[PDB]
């Protein structure tokens, strides 16, 4: 049983990758280190069960991926953008940066689920896990950009699900908030920073960030299907940060 | 270990029932009919694993459960109003009706959230799961009353959560619709009925009504607390109906 | 051309009833005090064009502004709870508070709405303005049970708009916070609470209360009929705190 | 007293110009057939109190705008897409298709707003007024594509507004459904299309299109800033479709 998951050493991806792996998944990965042979074979030597795609066109992933299963099971869409650029502003920001918000957030997710619609019908369903922000719904005044090109891919999954759900593919988005990721919150900075560590006292009424073990058991029970009639919504993971 | 399930044989009841017993639980049930003791012997004989509680007071539940054991590691607060009472109208429905809505699907789970605190904090934490509704989040012309009673407890799911998850207290709210159960969607409905499946067709995405095994999946997820960041939030489940 | 406005002494009543007033309407005003007759005379006196009810129970209301009129154009459901109160905790609250919380501000709005409807289709249509709070669609943590008692009014007009509109009886539900008024922010507190200015500097991006003319402003605006497509939804009046 | 209304001759456009112009403005407009010299003339004569700009880059309107007064009191962002790309579905649609539709809807919206940030403040205040589509909130099956462009526009006021409220500059986002209009909804329509009369009868509480000289009203009433606490929220322009 195969997954793909996107931007696989970013973000959501490392828990995405363990705890589908540890599920008995063969976890098919993108990431943009791949087109590197050397980082390929690194990241697979790294993460038994593993096959690391050279492909880097989102509408071509998911051709790459039936190379080496007959169908995809499950999509964790892992899209990200790199720190600080989540936190641009409105004023001053380059037109270029703002197109690559939009790019890599809204634009990306569009085009490899475009693509996936037709070869999942056809094996009779799978999951597509949406990993979007807590900013895809509640806004921030920090992200005015970020959040845009968010909420776009969460309005994509509660759209879209109208649709595809009667085919049996079942799309959810995830938004996490405070969740120990290398991207976000890695666990080298919550030793260092008092300021991070009061600010989770203060908002977060889980009182802790999101262990990647929690995101990974989130999206192994999505992928499982045996909830299905919770398709077509956004799923805070924040502690209770949101709503 | 102990679960609370309350009104035990209606709407999410013999869904939670059956998914907690078959994932290892002691089943401790409140109903109505278990003021009758015949009742109490028949359903424990019916349901292996479970213990009929004689209280009916919702602050009083708490309290005949630890008569069981030593913590209460689960409450489902599976709160209804007897069918066709979630379609009274707001012309002509009695003062009577109107404060027997809130009194059941708004009042009954406060009081007995606010006697579970005490115990369920000194024991380390537990989750607390309220069946609600669909229309608890989103609005139906025919619900003008039951739509009201509803969205408190999903608000009060939202709010409560700010403070109880400190306490290791997880509260989650599922709004369900389209859910096959005795009380709203029985399969005798499904069987007689053209008009439902002609409804399902329109405006159900998945296509079928929620299967009692997939509401089980669903409650018992949350009730292992592997996914312990998702506290404090409202989830459809309504076969892509909502949003 | 008459209006009704409940609570006329608290919260938004005194904002309404001067912009009403200002607006070539009847001001009809129900409230606790008036009870006493002096303290009826002494409002009349102070504020020309305002008829001070002695009724006081919620389903009376429409019945008495009629002695004084053939229709009622406009009803400000002005609900309130007295300032702590609204601040009440789970634990080691009494079931009478509890039950006090629904009474004000969910059960006393519904009477007066259902009584409401046959006068109000009668004369070809009226708008009804509840003024409910940002807690009705935000959770917050020190409110929750004010919280879920305002969330059932805000459905409750989100439900029952569905059916009334035809009537062109047309339901609006305003949701304050840091809104100047008598209740929770009088300008007292403004001068008084450096606390509160600083929580305003960082919480509120208009940067400043919310004035009683603006909250006028919004009511005669709705009142109007002048863009009756916007009816059925909670409007945010939080400087930008919601959403 | 200047507003710019952009796309003059689509959407919200016409009801935006007759508003404003009949409440004093005099209104600069700008339209993609607007590089037509001949259109521009005609449009001026047809539209007493009208500037037509040639200018069509979304970062160069404001400039232009300014050569026709000293400051912008209000900015109307009236995106739209023709009709029917609104209803494009996932599976089939150009890459280019997918990318026009987040350059109208998106983008353009976004370097409109960015180039006014700065001659707002240094007016001390302006508003901006964006016209989007229920889809911004609530997702419609054959709204795929068009529902994420326009969602993204609604988060870009939400989170916008948590910093350019201090500004004085007072964003909102409305969102119609069923609005009379000559894009979606034009007059015709209605008399040539009995399915439609049913969709109303049917999903629209209000009964009936929404018309033009609402609109009006509610951009009018925004462009007052007399109730500036509702700043930086999403309003429904459906009759009761939505929430
Ligand atoms: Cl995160
Ligand atoms: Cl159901
Ligand atoms: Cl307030
Ligand atoms: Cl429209």
């Amino acid at each position: 049983v195969i997954a793909l998951v996107t931007h696989a050493r970013h973000f959501a991806g490392p828990a995405a990758v363990e705890a589908l792996t540890q599920d008995g998944y063969t976890v098919v990965c993108h990431d943009a280190s791949f087109a590197d042979a050397a980082e390929r074979q690194r990241f697979e030597s790294e993460n038994p069960g593993t096959i690391a795609l050279a492909e880097q066109k989102p509408e071509r992933l998911v051709d790459a991926t039936l190379q080496h299963g007959e169908a995809i099971d499950t999509i964790v869409s892992n899209d990200y953008i790199p720190r600080p650029m989540n936190r641009l502003p409105l004023e001053g920001t380059s037109e270029a940066d703002i197109r690559q918000m939009f790019e890599a957030l809204s634009i990306f997710p569009i085009l490899l689920l475009q693509s996936a619609i037709a070869p999942l019908r056809a094996a009779g369903g799978a999951s597509v896990i949406f990993i979007t922000s807590s900013v895809g719904k509640k806004p921030l005044a920090y992200n005015p950009l970020y959040g845009p090109a968010r909420a776009a891919t969460v309005a994509l999954v509660e759209s879209a699900a109208k649709t595809l759900s009667r085919d049996g593919i079942l799309l959810y988005a995830i938004g996490p908030a405070f969740f120990n990721n290398p991207t976000y919150f890695p666990t080298s900075d919550w030793e260092n920073n008092p300021e991070l560590r009061e600010r989770v006292d203060r908002d977060v009424p889980l009182g802790r960030l999101g262990r990647p073990d929690e995101m990974g058991a989130l999206i192994t029970f999505l992928a499982s299907r045996r909830a299905a009639p919770i398709v077509g919504q956004f799923f805070a993971f924040t502690g209770g940060y949101l709503p």
